[PDB]
């Protein structure tokens, strides 16, 4: 299921939709939002970057 930034920015497990993996919120952005936010392919991000870099970027975008 895809959700807007204003939903996924939420930190409390209870304030998030059931269908969102809170540790992989980027997976629940639309393709257009993912590109807008991260500027790279889903593969470049999830596979290409080391996890620590993925986490650092997500923290900057409010998606960690």
């Amino acid at each position: 299921e895809t959700f807007p930034l204003d939903v996924l920015v939420n930190t409390a497990a209870e304030d998030l939709p059931r269908g969102v993996d809170p540790s992989r919120k980027e997976n629940h952005l639309s393709d257009e939002d993912f590109k807008a936010v991260f500027g790279m392919t889903r593969s470049a991000f999830a596979n290409g970057l080391p996890l620590w870099k993925q986490q650092n970027l997500k923290k900057e975008k409010g998606l960690f």
